[PDB]
């Protein structure tokens, strides 16, 4: 927060830490040159305070630059998936509970994310998921998000969460194809395989999330009442 340590990449992004609390932080230095989307990020991040949504500690502004002071989470959930073996159901469920809790909180404050993806689901040093963006950082997009028509309600995040769960459990994307037209057709028709190695609870939950007609798609609140979902659910997540 207070004093800078290192430049993490490219305005630029720096690593820093609060000299009182010791908290690790990222400084996103944005130089004035669209603006409404940055403001949307800042506004959303100030409104939503949840253990699995990245914290915004401060926004420092001048005539030339905007500096967002954001809690540091140094890894992506997807590099964790890729770099390790096919993860245990217990491990996947742990992450999934955290994601769903955070999404529920978003929907509660009338925010539909629409952009739940690899780059957006960060992991901190205690392996806690942190939703980090809201839009300003294909296989994960609901059919109605892909096409123009059909309004994209809370249900598009349910679909995305169903893909995320599928990936964690199966170490593959349900709708992926090397061919562009085949991929888009698979998503729009909801064509995929539920592997036989999946527990009945995991498969039953995924099946109800990946439904084309959003009306028949399971809701966030129904998910949170699912038997498989509830196993070892930490009280703080309710």
């Amino acid at each position: 927060n207070y004093q800078i340590v290192k430049t993490l990449g490219e305005g630029k992004v720096k690593l820093a830490y609060h000299t009182t609390t010791g908290q690790k932080v990222a400084l996103k230095i944005i130089n004035k040159k669209m603006q409404g989307r940055i403001e949307r990020e800042i506004s959303y991040l100030r409104l939503l305070r949840h253990p699995h949504i990245i914290k915004l500690y401060d926004v420092i502004k001048s005539k030339d630059e905007i500096i967002m002071v954001i809690e540091y989470a140094g890894n992506e959930l997807f590099d964790y998936i890729v770099q390790r073996d096919k993860m245990s159901e217990q491990e996947a469920r742990r992450f999934f509970q955290q994601i769903i809790s955070a999404v529920e909180y978003c929907h509660r404050h009338k925010i539909v994310h629409r952009d739940l993806k690899p780059e957006n689901l960060l992991l901190d040093e205690h392996l806690n998921v942190k939703i980090a963006d809201f839009g300003l950082s294909p296989n994960y997009a609901a059919p109605e998000v892909i096409s123009g028509k059909l309004y994209a309600g809370p249900e598009v995040d349910v679909w995305s969460c169903g893909v995320i769960l599928y990936v964690m459990l199966c170490r593959r994307l349900p709708f992926d194809d090397e061919s562009i037209p085949v991929l888009f057709k698979n998503i729009s028709n909801g064509v995929y395989t539920l592997p036989k190695f999946l527990s009945p609870g995991a498969a039953g939950l995924i099946k109800r999330m990946l439904i084309v007609n959003p009306l028949n798609r399971i809701s966030i609140h129904e998910i949170m009442q699912d038997d498989w979902f509830k196993v070892d659910l930490p009280e703080y997540l309710l």
